[PDB]
RNA sequence: UGUACUAUA
């Protein structure tokens, strides 16, 4: 390597170097110098044109591509992407290739480069089942997320299609990495894109409602205000009959709890559309009803009690149709504190005692 | 008394 330093830049084997760890670490540190920078890449770039794909997937070549991304001309980077865009799948799913593609995305210079990458993710080159596979893959999901954060939501077509296709909403949402990807997508999606996916989520709701990851998807939606006129009715018109069961499961409890708190925030906040507010008021009383009925179960239940304490939490509904609320709540609380000795040993025995004591001093 | 955050020298 010391002798290569002596050799003029014209006569270096950049592929042989880049394939080598120490040989690659050498080439990087050269790019990190204004003296010997333009001369380096312009000879590197010329020698590697037919080998971009190789370098991207090479256990040591990828570090050079990433490094070269910070010094490439738009004219030169556009040509790299023109060469490897059909291969974005096998690149993204690769242990070494995922890193290269993320840097290319994070360093795009124009619409043309972006479109090419998008073009390679289209069904012309990459299938739906493969997109789904990328979303859930340990190396692939990092590439999708970069697309999600770097690209305008108008390019999200290939991702959206893979989600709304059949029952894939279970494949993605009920999966470690895929659950995180979907939330990232929904965090920057357009209003239309949120609705298009939200419909599908509603369709397969019973499978997402108590999944160890899917439940985070429902709660995520419950924070989007622009969904109140639709999601609020749909959850209740699909889950109200088993609300007792839903409150006594490890994951669904948290969605019910998130749900109850949303009804409070909307109603108290008014003191949002009147219909939404109105509909929230009927559901809440209907919510309270079921809990009053199943008190002798929910308060003794390992997960149910948490949902119960949330419904009773005066802090949530202190500013409090309002006539019937106090009767439903009163009846609920007035025979709840009648059950404290029935769970004397329990951890949360004295937790509710301070709650019923907080309702008396607010009424 | 109760749930997730990742992968190349």
């Amino acid at each position: 390597m010391v002798e290569i330093s002596a050799l003029p830049l014209r006569d270096l084997d950049y592929i042989k170097l880049a394939t080598d760890q120490f040989g690659c670490r050498f080439l990087q540190k050269k790019l990190e110098t204004p003296s010997e920078s333009n001369m380096v890449r312009d000879l590197m770039y010329e020698q590697i044109k037919p080998f971009f794909l190789d370098l991207i997937l090479d256990p040591f070549g990828n570090y050079l591509v990433q490094k070269l991304c910070d010094y490439l001309t738009a004219e030169q980077k556009t040509l790299l992407i023109q060469t490897i865009y059909p291969n974005v799948f096998q690149i993204s799913i690769n242990q070494y290739g995922t890193r290269s593609l993320q840097k290319i995305i994070d360093t795009v210079d124009n619409e043309v480069q972006i479109d090419l990458i998008i073009k390679g993710f289209s069904q012309e080159f990459t299938s739906i089942e493969q997109v789904v596979t990328l979303i859930n893959d340990l190396n692939g999901n990092h590439v999708i997320q970069k697309c999600i954060f770097k690209f305008s939501p108008s390019k999200f077509g290939f991702i959206i299609d893979a989600i709304v296709e059949q029952n894939n909403i279970i494949t993605i949402s009920t999966h470690k990495h895929g659950c995180c990807v979907l939330q990232k997508l929904l965090s920057v999606c357009t209003l239309q894109q949120i609705f298009k996916i939200s419909v599908k989520i509603v369709q397969f709701l019973p499978g997402l409602i108590n999944d160890q990851f899917g439940n985070y998807i429902i709660q995520f939606l419950l924070d989007i205000k622009e969904l109140d006129f639709y999601l609020l009715a749909e959850l209740f018109n699909r889950l109200s009959n088993e609300l007792c069961q839903l409150s006594c499961l490890k994951f669904s409890s948290n969605v019910v709890e998130k749900f109850i708190k949303k009804l409070f925030r909307i109603i108290t906040g008014f003191i949002a559309s009147d219909d939404v507010i109105n509909a929230s008021m009927n559901i809440l009383l209907t919510t309270i009803d079921i809990f009053t009925v199943n008190l002798n179960v929910l308060i003794r239940d390992n997960f149910g009690n948490y949902a119960l304490q949330t419904l009773l939490d005066v802090k949530n509904y202190s500013p409090l149709f309002c006539n019937d609320f106090s009767l439903k709540i009163g009846n609920l609380i007035v025979l709840t504190k009648e059950l404290l000795p029935s769970i004397k040993t329990t951890s949360y025995a004295k937790k509710i005692k301070l709650k019923v004591k907080a309702y008396a001093e607010a009424t």
